Formats: structure tokens, C-alpha cells, sequence
């Protein structure tokens, strides 16, 4: 039914969309449909010339190249994560900060920077020798790739969406696009947050309390955290909607130690179906990785981000009470 | 055969490689002596000298066998990015790690990670700068998101002919073994892109500041971050080293690198394209480019490098500031 589809996607511009319900309703196309309202939603394909055929092109063929039997690194992934930065950069602490090209590069980064991926980490795809990991010598393997193929798909049959943008535009969004899809690798993150950190500490705000960022380090550093934030999201939205993911995520990491079992290596942590907490896990996930984070991220834009770390500190509160704990 | 090939003589190829020591080795007439198969015939040279058939455990066949294909996959109308370059680098590394102020200071893997790094480190080069695959939209470009693009590119090559029959030369490393030389030649490799040479530099002047040394002028490094740096740091010397070569050698490597720019430049001009720097050829100061090269890149690199090693490479710089009055007195 096209009626309930545009009734929830009503809810586009706030945190906790149902996603998992606009991917049923639109035939498993969350991702085509979600960047389409974005899109028309900032008047991206007016700006930037996008004929909305060539658009609606592209998308499909990006969705395609998500894998449906890939449990949590899916279509589904990639939707969230664009919709959660579509209402970041909305954030009244950056109100008018970054020009549309920005706007445009940190949302197309969302929605590619998963695209293709195998279901297993780049520890694995190092660890097995794979024709991955040799392409790109052991290096930010995934993220890599998904920049190759989200660029790539660009080259197909009336994909290309960027077609009306100068080549200074094209040049200076490819080259933001890929800053903000490699810094999702894991890896980085604790230098990302070493330096977002001091970034808080040094923070210049316009007395209206605009984030006042002058250079491009500046730029791309909030772009980076804040994509970031958005792949780290799952635990600060509605438990309805994180329990879910947390599902997905399990049925993946299982997937890939059952794999490591079988080729008789050491299985990797939170992977071993037999001999894990999810409960511990996710407490583990929020209390070393994504509460610091965002813990941070409020920081910078004080106090818009104070519900989504409150919803963060509540789940966390929720899923540690059934741990059994000295009191 | 005895040198890993068959060459029309022996003799002349032998009385050539017992330069294989020195500086200044006749690369050119090692590559013609062998029938264009410099970088085997001096792979397998080094790998004898340094015992590191016996110590590795590598079948002499089988290092052949990847040595033949490494070669083949240096492009043979590449008029500086050839095999024989590759061969000069190999050589250059080796004569550096054999240096007094690095006496038994690398391990064996650390000794088979720079001389292989050396070997693969232009493989498959197409004779066109990272700037010209980023602004033409190579595929390579793609695949590699702008980043070192050739010199991540040269390590996938290197590594996957390990895969061809016959050819792995690291078969009977340990798992851990084999895990560390991969890093420490992809650490290699990725240093010798040329956008990273301001920075390594730098780097390399602030080692060479707090530099420790026994009594006897050997280095103490202490980690592995230590002996990573200096490694790449060696490897980029011996890639920069063609205007420390005695002045004969020089005068035909710089020959080969304006041919292969002017080459480049040409496909720029006729793609309508901005020629890059020191790639026109109607419009080119060879001589006066040299003496740049050197007062800019190559002197400031190797003076630090002679700093490090001290007094060890002073004849090498020594040559340097002769081949640089050559350039310069031939200005016209
Ligand atoms: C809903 O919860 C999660 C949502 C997303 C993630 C991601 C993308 N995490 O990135 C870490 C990573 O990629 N690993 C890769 C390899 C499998 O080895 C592992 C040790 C870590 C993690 C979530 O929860 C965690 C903690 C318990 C379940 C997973
Ligand atoms: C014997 O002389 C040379 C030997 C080697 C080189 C190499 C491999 N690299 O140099 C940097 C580079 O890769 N570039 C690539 C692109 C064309 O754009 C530029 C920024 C330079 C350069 C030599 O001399 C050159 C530099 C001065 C006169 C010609
Ligand atoms: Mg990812
Ligand atoms: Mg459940
Ligand atoms: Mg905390
Ligand atoms: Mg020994
Ligand atoms: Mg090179
Ligand atoms: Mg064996
Ligand atoms: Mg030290
Ligand atoms: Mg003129
Ligand atoms: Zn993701
Ligand atoms: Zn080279």
C-alpha cells in the first residue's frame, strides 16, 4: 500500500524512523526510497541539475549491489545510516555551516559506504589471504572497496548523478566522499575521537551558537564524526527498532565465527554462537565505543543531541539489568 | 646456469658482478650482458651472497621462476620504469644494508623484506604519474580512491605472482613470519610515493637528531618502529640515488625519465590537458631540472641519510655535489 509508505515517510527528518517497515512497504527498496525523499526534501536535484530518472537509475543499481542475504550489512544498514545523517546535518549547532556540495557529498558517503559488503570483517578478509585484502594490502580493506563500487556504478547506464556538477564540484565532492567513507573504518575510530575530542575542547561557536569551522580540516573532521555517529546509531534509537539490529548483527558476526570454526581458526570475539552474551556484548559495544562518541558529539553541538544520548543511556541502562552484577 | 640465466658470456657478466657490492655496479651493461635480465641476474646474485636461499628455505628453481615473472611484469617500452631500474633499486639496497653504521643491526626477514620490497616496488608500472591516473580517470584511480595509487598497485602485483606455479618464494616462511615481512614490504612500498617525501623526511631529520649509537658508530634501534624507518627511509634513498651514481650511469637515467615524461606530456597534449611540470618537450630545461632535482629532493634526503650513518656515506654525497656542477655547467 503506497498510503501507509508516504504516511511513514512522513517521519524523514527525525531520529527513529521505521525503517524496517519502509523497507517491507516499499518492496525491499528502502534505500531508493529514502534518498529519493531526501533528496527532494533539500532540493538537491534543483540545485545540482540531477535529472530524477538518473537518479531513481542509480539508486536501484546501488541497492542491487547490497546483499540481500547479508544480515546486518545490508540495504536496510545503508538507509539508516543515510536517513541518520540527513537528520544530523540538521542539527540547529551546525544551521547553515556547510554548502549544499557538502550537504550532498556526506549523504551520498552514507549511501555507498557499506555497498557490496561480504558479511565479514577486514580482520577476517586479512586473516584468510583474501583477493580483498591483497587488492588493497590489508588496508582499510572494506571501506576501499565500497568507494570503488559506489563510484563505479556511477559509469552505468544513465547513472550518472553527477553529470551537471563542474569538475571542480565533481573533484572536490569525490575527494570528500572518500574522506568520510574511509574514516567508517573501525580502525580509525580511536583517533577520530582522540581528535574530535580536542576539537570540543577548542570549539568556536558565532554568538547565535553556530559551529564557526574556517578550513577544510575543520569541515571534513565534523563530516567524518558525524557519518560516523550516524554507522554507530543503532543504540541510541527506540529499543523497538535496536533490538532489531541487534539481531542482524549477531546472525552476521555468527555467520563469520562458524566460518572461522570451520577452516579451524581462532574464532573471533562475539562471533562464537555457542559461548556469547549479547547482553554483555552490547553493553561492552555502548560502555567502550558508542557512548564515548556520542557522548562527544553532544559535546560539539550542545544540547541538540541530548535526547539521542539520553534514548543511548537508557537502552544501556535496560540491557545491563539482567546482567547479574555485585551491587 | 650460473647466474640465474643464460647470457653469450659468463665471463663478462662475472668480472660485472663483482661490483655487485659497490656503488656505481654498471647496471646497463649487467642488463645487456644478460640478455635484458638484470633484476634476475642480480636477485640471484644477492640472494647467494646472503645466504638467503639456506636461511629462508627457497628452492633455487622456484626463485627463479618468480624472479623470471616479476621481470616480465616490468613493461619493456617503459623507458625508466623498467627491469632495470628495479634491478638498480635491489642493488642499491643492498649496498646500503651491507652500510658499517648498520652492522648486525636487521634481522634476515628484515633483510629479505627491504631487497623484496626493492624488487616489486615500480612493478607493472605503466610509465605515467599518480597524477595522470588520477586526472584521466584510470580505472587504477577507481580501484584505489586517488591514494598511492601506483604504489599500492605495485604491491598487489608483487604479492599475487607469488601465487603463479612454481613461484612461491615464501613457501616455507612461518605464518608469522610470512605475516611480518607483508607488513614491513607493504611499509616499504607505500613509502615510496613521492607525495610522502616531504613528510618522511621530516621524520627522518627527527631521527637523526636523537640518534643512538655505540661507541663503534652502529645504530641502536629499538623497535620496530625504529627499524621500519630506517628501512623505508633506505629504500627511498635507493630510489632517489640515480644523481649519486657515477656521472655515466646518471647521464643515462636522466636520458630515460625525460623520455618517459615527455612521453606522458605528449598524451596530456593530446587529451587537450595541462602538461605537467617537466613533461613538455617543446618547452624543457633537462639540465637546469637536474640541478633543481638535487638542491630540492635529493641532496636534503641523502645529506640526512649521510647524517644517520655518518661517515659512511660521504663519498655518495661527495658525487652528488660533482654531478650537480656537471648539470649546472651544461645549463646552455
Ligand atoms: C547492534 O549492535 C552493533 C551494530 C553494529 C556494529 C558494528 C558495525 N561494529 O563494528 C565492529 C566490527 O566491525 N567487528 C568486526 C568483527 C566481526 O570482529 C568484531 C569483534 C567487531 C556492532 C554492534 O554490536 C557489536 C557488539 C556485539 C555485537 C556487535
Ligand atoms: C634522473 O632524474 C630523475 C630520476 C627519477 C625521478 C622520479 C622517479 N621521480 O621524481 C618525482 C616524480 O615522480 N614526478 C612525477 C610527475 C611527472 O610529476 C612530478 C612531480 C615528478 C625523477 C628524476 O628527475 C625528474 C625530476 C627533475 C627532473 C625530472
Ligand atoms: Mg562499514
Ligand atoms: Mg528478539
Ligand atoms: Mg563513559
Ligand atoms: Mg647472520
Ligand atoms: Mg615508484
Ligand atoms: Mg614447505
Ligand atoms: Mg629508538
Ligand atoms: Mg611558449
Ligand atoms: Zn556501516
Ligand atoms: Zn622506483
Amino acid at each position: 500500500q503506497e498510503d501507509v509508505l508516504a504516511k511513514e515517510l512522513e517521519d524523514v527528518n527525525k531520529w527513529g524512523l521505521h525503517v524496517f517497515r519502509i523497507a517491507e512497504l516499499s518492496g525491499n527498496r528502502p534505500l531508493t526510497v529514502i534518498m529519493h525523499t531526501i533528496f527532494q526534501e533539500r532540493d538537491l536535484l534543483k540545485t545540482f541539475k540531477i535529472p530524477v530518472d538518473t537518479l531513481i537509475t542509480y539508486l536501484m543499481t546501488l541497492e542491487d549491489h547490497y546483499h540481500a542475504d547479508v544480515a546486518y550489512h545490508n540495504n536496510i544498514h545503508a538507509a539508516d545510516v543515510v536517513q541518520s545523517t540527513h537528520v544530523l546535518l540538521s542539527t540547529p549547532a551546525l544551521e547553515a555551516v556547510f554548502t549544499d556540495l557538502e550537504i550532498l557529498a556526506a549523504i551520498f558517503a552514507s549511501a555507498i559506504h557499506d555497498v557490496d559488503h561480504p558479511g565479514v570483517s577486514n580482520q577476517f578478509l586479512i586473516n584468510t589471504n583474501s583477493e580483498l585484502a591483497l587488492m588493497y594490502n590489508d588496508s582499510s580493506v572494506l571501506e576501499n572497496h565500497h568507494l570503488a563500487v559506489g563510484f563505479k556504478l556511477l559509469q552505468e547506464e544513465n547513472c550518472d548523478i553527477f553529470q551537471n556538477l563542474t569538475k571542480k564540484q565533481r573533484q572536490s565532492l569525490r575527494k570528500m566522499v572518500i574522506d568520510i567513507v574511509l574514516a567508517t573504518d573501525m580502525s580509525k575510530h580511536m583517533n577520530l575521537l582522540a581528535d574530535l575530542k580536542t576539537m570540543v575542547e577548542t570549539k568556536k561557536v558565532t554568538s547565535s551558537g553556530v559551529l564557526l569551522l574556517d578550513n577544510y580540516s575543520d569541515r571534513i573532521q565534523v563530516l567524518q564524526n558525524m557519518v560516523h555517529c550516524a554507522d554507530l546509531s543503532n543504540p541510541t534509537k527506540p529499543l523497538q527498532l535496536y533490538r532489531q539490529w541487534t539481531d542482524r548483527i549477531m546472525e552476521e558476526f555468527f555467520r563469520q565465527g562458524d566460518r572461522e570454526r570451520e577452516r579451524g581458526m581462532e574464532i573471533s570475539p562475539m562471533c562464537d554462537k555457542h559461548n556469547a552474551s549479547v547482553e554483555k556484548s552490547q553493553v561492552g559495544f555502548i560502555d567502550y565505543i558508542v557512548h564515548p562518541l556520542w557522548e562527544t558529539w553532544a559535546d560539539l553541538v550542545h544540547p541538540d543531541a541530548q535526547d539521542i544520548l539520553d534514548t543511548l543511556e537508557d537502552n544501556r541502562e535496560w540491557y545491563q539489568s539482567t546482567i547479574p552484577q555485585a551491587h
